[PDB]
């Protein structure tokens, strides 16, 4: 088979980087049960950096050794790029969310050979899912791989911007000291009210870990969590989001990107909230409208946004979100942590050891089977 | 009586700042039950900028028709300062540690007035307390009042540190994407061994806020805490700060400023920790050995050190921790969110209604009285 390959670019200072250690911790389970990933072999030390070009998820010599080839390229944009060239007889395509090869309806056109489209990381909505059920492909991604490494990135994401810490880092590098300026748009979080869209992997490990701030905890989902979870954490539910919208001080979004959810956070919804609001989306972009976060920060609707999430990914240079007021964002690099990337690395060899070996991928790794929505995608996604 | 007191300038912009909200979440009661403040009144909205000279803690009308006098000032530097010219006469002097009015042995010998010096905020190391005891000077500070927020700016700065936040929102600011520079140094907290220096009010509600990161949890004081608490989060226990320095990925320091205390974190301690450990330090600068620090990060001996404490505050704008490598630090703020301010301006109103009155100062307020440590001043603190 022929896997094509897309990975961002090798750090700026070369590869390898310079680690600042030399070990990460040992993960065996995730929080609901589920074990990690179980490839029969890795071909790397937890905690290399993988997701880039010379990286190569450490699949080179696993698939050459069985007689595959393996193409790698950061080259994506447009039909002159390697990707779009090399598409047409790719059996197999992988890329990761934070540098997507997106696989519109017109490049599954071209894609003859297409049997596979897999996600490194968690979210397959740079594949249109609708053309991928039509052409018989399977869509399938390595669940619960870096989800942990998400709802750390949110949590300090609303930390940083109720804190007012972004500023005030920069007055500490540039020589001041002018606590009134630092000061003057702190707050605590203790004693707000904040919820999630979304309890699902994610949500509910974001929803634990605020728990201990001694906050008042919402959440908004199709369907409501076991009465034991909403016990043990003191949960209020919401039908929706404009209801939960109008009770929230902070919101954090934790629901995937699909027709229903696409522009689910635009004025409507965030003109139900109190003024000077906060809002992270460590989820994807399009789950809000761009510039009507830009405009509720400009009037002060929203006292603060963060999020590591861009449309289009890579975000232009110009993207509005860049230098809107009162931002924290980072490039979409929380489900990338060394960390999490040596989960996802070795899901996406456990999915192509089943693969080749004619076994089934885990159902939880499953978006789209079979002409369907099917495992997680059955549960998580719509198509509608 | 005259009442002398230092608070920090007014914002850049003027006073009152444009406000991002109008209203603050109500707290009745700290977590191990000990009561906020209780005034008789308050001359504020919770949620005000009291900390700056225009704020004045809320204190003007209160004082004033009582007959007292009410300096203002932040000039608090040299003989020739507002402050020290206005000292040789005042009965009570407040400040904050924020920007302190630093009660050395010949201030005090030139206070003759002198009965009750009076933090605004906790932490009461910029009064020399063996100058306070041989001069019969009440030294009090509002117990718990900003203790929350602390915990809360600590665990930001934790994550901030160890996923590589603060270079990865530059890279979003300047238009770039980058997520090999981004991830090249970030790691998850999850797994990590985490150790906070003291289990006191903030050192217990930050090891309380880490516990659902799940995180392996560690942390060094001079007595054991209580079964309950050891228990409840699963703490390893260490004797001293070097030992847990060996174990130790994370520490967090939260114990008060003594000479016991003094540079505890130099060059000795740091070289205990493997090499890429991360140092938090929201307690107190002098805590740490200075350039110790900084060689640690210059050596990658840590991968990165934060805090909002400095010595002296306020720091010069040629201070060495600003821009040495890996660092997140903050001017000195975090016991001044507009949140902490609330509760510390009308702990100062309750203690100066005792004192006025000829009622106790809460015993838990209490540093130094009678000529020796008292209350939490002789459970907390030392004097060498
Ligand atoms: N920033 C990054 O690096 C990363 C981002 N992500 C993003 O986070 C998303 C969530 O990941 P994860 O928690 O692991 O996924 P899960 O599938 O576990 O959870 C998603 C939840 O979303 C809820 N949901 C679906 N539709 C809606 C709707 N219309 N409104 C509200 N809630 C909805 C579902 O609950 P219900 O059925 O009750 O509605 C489901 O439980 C991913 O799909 C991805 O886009 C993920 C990993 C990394
Ligand atoms: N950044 C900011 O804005 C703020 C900073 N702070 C700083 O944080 C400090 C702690 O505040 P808080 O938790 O409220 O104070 P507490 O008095 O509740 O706790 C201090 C703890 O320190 C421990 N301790 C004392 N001496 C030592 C020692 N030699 N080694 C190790 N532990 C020691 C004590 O436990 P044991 O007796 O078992 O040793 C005590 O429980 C303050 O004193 C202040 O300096 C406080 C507020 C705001």
């Amino acid at each position: 088979a022929k896997v094509l390959c897309v990975l961002y670019d090798d750090p700026t200072s070369g590869y390898p980087p310079l680690y600042a250690r030399n070990a990460i911790p040992k993960i065996e389970r995730y929080p609901d049960g589920q074990t990690v990933p179980n490839p029969k072999h890795i071909d790397f030390v937890p905690g290399e950096l993988l997701g880039c070009v010379s990286g190569e998820l450490g699949l080179r010599s696993y698939l050459e050794d069985l007689g595959h080839t393996f193409i790698v390229t950061s080259d994506k944009e447009g039909p002159n790029s390697v990707f779009e060239k090399e598409l047409p007889d790719a059996d197999i395509v992988i890329s990761q969310p934070f540098w997507p090869a997106y696989l519109t309806a017109e490049r599954i056109a071209k894609a003859k050979k297409l049997k596979l489209a897999l996600t490194a990381g968690i979210g397959s909505d740079h594949v249109d899912l609708n053309a991928a059920i039509k052409a018989g492909i399977t869509v399938a991604e390595e669940t619960f791989s870096n989800g942990i490494c998400v709802a750390e990135h949110a949590v300090m994401m609303i930390l940083a911007l109720v804190r007012n810490y972004l500023p005030s880092h920069k007055i500490a590098e540039e020589g001041g000291w002018n606590i009134a300026d630092c000061v003057s748009r702190s707050y605590d979080l203790e004693g707000m009210h904040v919820g999630t869209v979304a309890a699902g992997r994610i949500g509910l490990a974001v929803l634990r870990r605020l728990k201990p701030f001694d906050v008042k905890l919402h959440y908004t989902a199709r369907h409501r969590s076991p009465r034991a979870i909403e016990d043990e954490l003191g949960l209020t539910y919401h039908a929706t989001a404009e209801e939960m919208a109008e009770v929230c001080d902070v919101i954090s979004i934790h629901a995937p990107l699909y027709p229903a959810t696409e522009h689910l956070f635009n004025a409507k919804v965030l003109n139900k909230m109190r003024h000077g609001s906060y809002l992270v989306n460590t989820a994807r972009a399009e789950i809000c409208d761009r510039d009507d976060i830009v405009r509720a920060l400009e009037s002060g609707q929203l006292a603060g946004y963060a999020g590591d999430v861009w449309f289009p990914q890579p975000a232009p240079a110009n993207h509005p979100w860049r230098n809107m007021p009162h931002n924290g964002m980072t490039p979409h690099m929380s489900g990338s942590s060394l960390s999490g990337q040596a989960r996802y690395a070795a899901g996406t060899r456990e999915i192509l050891e089943c693969w080749f070996e004619n076994r089934p991928i885990r159902d939880e790794y499953l978006i789209v089977s079979n002409g369907k929505l099917a495992g997680t995608g059955a549960k998580s996604y719509g198509v509608g």
